[PDB]
């Protein structure tokens, strides 16, 4: 892809161990809200209960080694539930995970600069 | 009756509860005027007599409790008598009241009409 977000949006999905992760976001859904399921909420209420839960797990900062910052997966989430016309019972969620970023590699140029000091190459002395 | 006016006139004569108590002010004509039968009044002297007592029983206001408003038993009431010509003496009263109207029963149709608040099913949200 040419515009560089669409690029980086194809780069996260083909890595697996992100759809390992949000695949574990459905195991909740699908699993834990199934008990209020009679309950009365609305589309600030679910809004509530499922960002209060993955909030526990969206970070900025970077803990000290790998294993005490991975239990961090994601980075940050939105949650934009709404109803829908026609069904009074039911909704429709969007959610939408960053998640961190990996290391994949990186290009370096070493050179010689000798423009850096001035003060030991230049024409001033 | 195909006029609304009659046919409730109907609904109220045949209510026993009222003819007693239009019978109660016969029961004041005959009785009490009695008394000033040779003294000198007038059109506008009778309709003072027989007015200003059945006026302690008149209102519209509504008392707490049934006993404490069954102390009223008519809404409102005219009084317009009349000299008729020949009999100087004699007069020709015709007065006329409007209980106060009972309870009596009532239809009630229950609905959920989910179209009172809009902002939950409405289209714009």
């Amino acid at each position: 892809f040419v515009d560089g977000f669409d690029s980086a949006n194809s780069r996260l999905i083909a890595n697996l161990s992100y759809t390992m992760c949000i695949s574990r976001i459905s195991h909740y859904i699908k699993c834990v809200i199934r008990d209020k399921i009679g309950s009365i909420v609305d589309v600030e209420s679910i809004q509530k209960i499922l960002s209060d839960w993955i909030s526990e797990f969206v970070t900025t900062v970077y803990q000290p080694t790998p294993l005490e910052m991975a239990r961090y997966p994601f980075r940050n989430v939105s949650i934009e539930v709404k109803t829908i016309p026609g069904k009074p019972g039911w909704y429709s969620c969007k959610i939408n995970v960053i998640p961190h970023i990996q290391f994949e590699g990186m290009n370096t140029t070493m050179t010689i600069d000798t423009r850096l000091e001035p003060e030991l190459f230049g024409t001033n002395n």
